[PDB]
């Protein structure tokens, strides 16, 4: 009960040298794109993504991140969904670029879980 730490596979899998590398990489190569992580928060009932890494544009807003994820993500018109990025819901009226500057860590990657419940980890 309360908040729980975000888990990223991602994270997982590669070391923080190897994440810190691609993160800069991908700024310097796509400068108006942001790199970004995607993946289930636990106990949801929910899909994998076919891929879990994302290149975005920094333009693009949270709204229609949102909108291209979910119909990516194999779910019925029914099913709830929720994005967080560091156990909060993001606003839907900023950039992703905006949300990446305030929000993306020390590998220069911006993490982003997904959950049907409203709150991470519940």
């Amino acid at each position: 009960p309360g908040s729980e730490f975000m888990k990223f596979q991602y994270k997982e899998d590669h070391p923080f040298e190897y994440r810190k590398k691609e993160g800069e990489k991908i700024r310097k190569k796509y400068p108006d794109r942001v790199p970004v992580i995607v993946e289930k928060a636990p106990k949801a009932r929910v899909p994998d993504l076919d891929k879990r890494k994302y290149l975005v544009p920094s333009d693009l807003t949270v709204g229609q991140f949102y909108f291209l994820i979910r119909k990516r993500i194999h779910l019925r018109p029914e099913d709830a969904l929720f994005f967080f990025v560091n156990n909060t819901i993001p606003p839907t009226s900023a950039t992703m670029g905006q949300l990446y500057e305030d929000n993306h860590e020390e590998d220069y990657f911006l993490y982003v879980a997904y959950s049907d419940e409203s709150v991470y980890g519940k």
